[PDB]
């Protein structure tokens, strides 16, 4: 049996799915610390940036959970993400720990642009700026993919790198009652906020597993902008996350939630 996590069901995202709009044909990399191979996934491709980590599998489990919110495939078993059709590419960037390196990160963003990515997911962040990082971000932007980065989980009133730079679009994290999260940063920055409070999704072991973070907002927004390139094709990342934008749910505060709670029936309406 399947079953449809609430964050899934809050972004709207069966509503596309009963378009037919699923995520076939657009390309997302999942920068983060691998995926493993599970029932509920269909993983791609993908490279290793992590030294003594070759292969692309998952040492940890968050990057599997990530590529589960995106991307878990829409049949009888486990979850359903919001792009359950998404081509998903695993680009280990953080080992096993959980922690990398500013220039691991880059060479992911290298990689996302040199092989037709069309959305990152960097459910990742820290609150100093990198000059590698962002030349990495703004590469991979110039190659067309839209990179979709956490705000972070301190709480404060200010956003993580690399979500704080221009041509990332940052997203903060909602709880069931479409308030921002206690942990989620806010500020200048924030473009968008999605369920990141209580998120289940597929976990090595071939299982599945319940957690909170803004690292589980993002991949709501990556897969809603999926949804968005296979209704238009044509449109670039900049035209995806305005639309994105325009589309999302005010929740009462720019400060707080950016352009409000992404909405995937809205943006493929
Ligand atoms: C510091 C820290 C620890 C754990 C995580 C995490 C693990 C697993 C999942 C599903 C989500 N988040 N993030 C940061
Ligand atoms: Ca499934």
């Amino acid at each position: 049996a399947q079953s449809v996590p609430w964050g899934i069901s809050r972004v709207q995202a069966p509503a596309a799915h009963n378009r037919g709009l699923t995520g076939s044909g657009v390309k997302v990399a999942v920068l983060d610390t691998g995926i493993s191979t599970h029932p509920d996934l269909n993983i791609r491709g993908g490279a290793s940036f992590v030294p003594g980590e070759p292969s692309t599998q998952d040492g940890n489990g968050h990057g599997t959970h990530v590529a589960g919110t995106i991307a878990a495939l829409n049949n009888s078993i486990g979850v359903l993400g919001v792009a359950p059709s998404a081509e998903l590419y695993a680009v280990k960037v953080l080992g096993a720990s959980g922690s990398g390196s500013v220039s691991s990160i880059a060479q992911g963003l290298e990689w996302a642009g040199n092989n037709g990515m069309h959305v990152a997911n960097l459910s990742l962040g820290s609150p100093s700026p990198s000059a590698t990082l962002e030349q990495a971000v703004n590469s991979a932007t110039s190659r067309g993919v839209l990179v979709v980065a956490a705000s972070g989980n301190s709480g404060a009133g200010s956003i993580s790198y690399p979500a704080r730079y221009a041509n990332a679009m940052a997203v903060g994290a909602t709880d069931q009652n479409n308030n921002r999260a206690s942990f989620s940063q806010y500020g200048a920055g924030l473009d968008i906020v999605a369920p990141g409070v209580n998120v289940q999704s597929t976990y090595p072991g071939s299982t599945y597993a319940s957690c909170n973070g803004t690292s589980m907002a993002t991949p709501h927004v990556a897969g809603a902008a999926a949804l968005v390139k296979q209704k238009n094709p044509s449109w670039s990342n900049v035209q995806i996350r305005n639309h994105l934008k325009n589309t999302a749910t005010s929740l009462g505060s720019t400060n707080l939630y950016g352009s409000g709670l992404v909405n995937a029936e809205a943006a493929t309406r």
